[PDB]
């Protein structure tokens, strides 16, 4: 028997057929759920990898067991044996990506995963060439604040080479300055790429909002520092539709979502770098971003500012708080015509998804405590839909810090 | 071995040592996590869960490998040896019952395991004494909106003998009706014990907070009617602390949570009614109850009240609505001089909870989807901490309805 996934607003009962197709292990046992946590820790094996890879790209193409699924097969076991890798085609490239958002348990987004513009820089060959696809990527993705969704993906590891690493978790990022009490000066988050940027020669400045450089690693080559045009960050400044002092906190954020430190994994080939960008969940930025004690932690100082009683938690001033910050910053975004979702609207889309992959597949891995926004989660429908999370592949990984 | 436990706002890391001791085993696997699944799924085996239940008693009550600690083991073995039973001392029974609160992984109000009340009623026959028994733990733990922890431990399940259930999810819950427009007036959560009662002989009002009768049901026999006096049941009129309009939407709820389901598990020992009680965090009444899309389901009542604009998303009407129905909630218990804690409070109060539990004994099972508040999620600290999910014994267990 599959899992029985119940929703309990509608009462509604599914099974993920396609949970047991799940190959690499989760953190669980029947002993202990361990769904909680943040991070789960050659010749035959990419065979067998390369080859469900290949059935699923002709599955998508309808044309299973087709002469040229076939020829592919063949192809690839070939190309295997004589080199101990292989190279996607373009199609199966563009496949491969989209199928890796599909799959990625934690992404509330996926709605979009059928529509992204693939960027194939596995011909890249140097940090100065990956810094070009790099702008090219911002600033097709942010499109002067129409976002699309985006990866680019540059040259697969293979023996005998080092990788392609973009060092900064994201294309576009905050500093953060270790201040000498302790304290941080700009986005916590980020304390560590901004000390490298730094140890890399940049001249960091001490603002809360100052861009990072890239630091682009080419293979076998420390990373490079490449400063990003200004005009390609498209940033939005924060104020709120009733409250006008809000617009003197001098809050901004970026308007480009763009992850560059996971590892894109395609039937066994590795991508180390491949930046993938999408648009901003309004939560993501106005309740993580800048209410995190450990980020900005701008709540107390909102609260304070709107006249709340901040000597009690019963009079909800964070929560009070936290609603309007995001109130601001779709309003803010909504003003500036950068595209931004509301965590409503984005779980509603992810519903709808759950729905479709049902029917496509049979299932969808979904994890429930990252698809549930940080703050109104009961209110959202994702909140009451049962989730089944396990790891399918292609897919997106996390792969240690460069350094 | 032992899951390394990270908080991610304060980057303490714990490892859980107790969750090697995990009596059962829950629904995950190394190939998916069910963690966000709310149903997860004698004579000799008796003797084991007996035995180690007992083992940890007198462990815990320093008094291991001790002399009253053999004769008792021999007690439970004569005991089942002549009865295929046995019988738990009164003290056991107090253990057995706090160390199920304590273990209760969704519970995040067990700060307060160590103070429980405790109501033999082994002793009860008929559904009269039932009543009785009842009756006292809600008038004793209501204490005037003073609220003291309880839990009742009707005569545990035998062979040859039926059960004493109690057919109420609660002991304190309000009626829902439908109509021939298929809406439930009341609340949709009680359809069916609503029928029950209305059937087995209940007259029904025709209110949105009519409180149920109690289906209480003797061993063989049906199940008897029994209305709750109406002095007993103290209810809390919601009102908001500057929205004079709340009030006139004439919302209220029950001071007593008293869940009547649950079937209690001591040293292999089964109590199909054990009802217990606590007092309320102020989100399970404004958020769960009054507006889950399938339960009072009020949030655009509210929002319309308070003249938000509901036809766009982006507003975060809803956030607002929801916001204001918990201050309405917090002002109202504690107005009435009703025990009420807010999910600020409740969760600071767990994580306290988390630090006792990691010295007392090396961890604390805890489902971090139960944990986390359904609103402002990320505002309470508890959102950034991994938890470890995991069955402990004594607990408190699902049963199948009585029908
Ligand atoms: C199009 C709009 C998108 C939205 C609104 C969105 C939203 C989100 C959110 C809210 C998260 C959780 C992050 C956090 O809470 O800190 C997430 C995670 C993630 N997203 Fe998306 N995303 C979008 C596009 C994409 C795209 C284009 C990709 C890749 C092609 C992607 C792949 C991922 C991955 C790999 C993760 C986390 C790892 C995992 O899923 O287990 N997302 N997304
Ligand atoms: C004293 C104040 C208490 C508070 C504030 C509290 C709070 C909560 C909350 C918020 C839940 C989640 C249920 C939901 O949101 O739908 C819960 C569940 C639960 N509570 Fe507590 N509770 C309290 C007392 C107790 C007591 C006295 C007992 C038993 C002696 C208990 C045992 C449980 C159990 C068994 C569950 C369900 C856990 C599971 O299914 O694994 N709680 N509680
Ligand atoms: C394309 C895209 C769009 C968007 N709107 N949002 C996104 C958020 C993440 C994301 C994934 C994991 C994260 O956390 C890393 C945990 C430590 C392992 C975070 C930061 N919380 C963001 C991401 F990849 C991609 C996103
Ligand atoms: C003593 C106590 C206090 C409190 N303040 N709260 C409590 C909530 C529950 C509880 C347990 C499981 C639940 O789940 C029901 C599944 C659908 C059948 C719910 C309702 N969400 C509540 C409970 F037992 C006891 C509680
Ligand atoms: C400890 C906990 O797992 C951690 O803080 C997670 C919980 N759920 C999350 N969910 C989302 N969407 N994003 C996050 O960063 C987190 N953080
Ligand atoms: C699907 C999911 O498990 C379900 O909606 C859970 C999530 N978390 C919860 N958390 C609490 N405290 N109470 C609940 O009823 C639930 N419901
Ligand atoms: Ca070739
Ligand atoms: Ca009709
Ligand atoms: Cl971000
Ligand atoms: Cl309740
Ligand atoms: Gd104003
Ligand atoms: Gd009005
Ligand atoms: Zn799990």
């Amino acid at each position: 028997k599959f899992p029985r996934v119940k929703n309990w607003e509608v009462g509604s009962i599914t099974y993920d057929t396609l949970s047991a197709q799940a190959q690499q292990d989760g953190p669980c046992t029947p002993r202990r759920c361990l769904g909680s946590l943040v991070f789960p820790r050659a010749p035959e094996q990419l065979l067998s990898q390369a080859r469900d890879f290949i059935n699923q790209y002709y599955s998508s193409i309808k044309r299973s067991g087709s002469q040229a699924h076939e020829q592919r097969l063949q192809e690839v076991e070939a190309e295997v044996a004589a080199t101990g890798t292989y190279q996607l085609r373009e199609s199966e490239l563009v496949f491969g990506a989209k199928q890796a958002w599909r799959n990625a348990p934690r992404c509330v987004g996926r709605i979009q995963w059928g529509k992204l513009q693939v960027f194939d820089a596995r011909d890249c060959r140097s940090a100065q060439e990956m810094f070009t696809y790099i702008c090219n990527h911002i600033k097709y993705a942010t499109n002067r604040g129409n976002l699309r969704s985006a990866i680019t993906v540059f040259p697969q590891r293979c023996p005998g080479r080092g990788d392609f690493r973009i060092w900064n978790s994201q294309l576009v990022r905050y500093a953060g300055y270790r201040q000498q009490d302790g304290s941080v000066r700009g986005d916590p988050a980020n304390v560590e790429i901004t000390e490298l940027c730094i140890q890399h020669g940049w001249t960091p400045g001490n603002g809360r909002f100052d861009v990072l450089p890239l630091l682009l690693q080419a293979p076998d080559e420390p990373p490079e520092l490449f400063l990003l045009p200004p005009e390609l960050v498209l940033e939005v400044p924060l104020e709120h539709p009733t409250l006008e002092w809000f617009a003197a906190l001098g809050l901004r954020w970026y308007a480009l979502p763009a992850v560059s430190n996971m590892l894109l994994e395609i039937g066994g080939l590795e991508f180390p770098a491949a930046p993938f960008s999408g648009w901003y969940m309004s939560t993501e930025i106005g309740t993580r971003n800048l209410c995190d004690p450990h980020r900005y932690n701008i709540l107390e100082d909102v609260a304070v500012c709107m006249d709340l009683d901040t000597r009690t938690t019963s009079s909800l001033w964070k929560d009070k708080a936290a609603v309007e910050i995001n109130v601001a910053v779709l309003h803010s975004y909504q003003l500036a015509k950068v595209t931004i979702v509301d965590h409503h609207a984005a779980t509603a889309s992810f519903m709808k998804h759950l729905e479709n992959e049902q029917k496509a597949r049979g299932g969808c891995p979904a994890d429930w405590a990252w698809i549930v926004p940080p703050i109104s989660g009961s209110l959202t429908p994702v909140f009451h839909q049962e989730m089944v999370n396990y790891f399918l592949s292609p897919a997106f990984r996390y792969q240690p810090d460069p350094w």
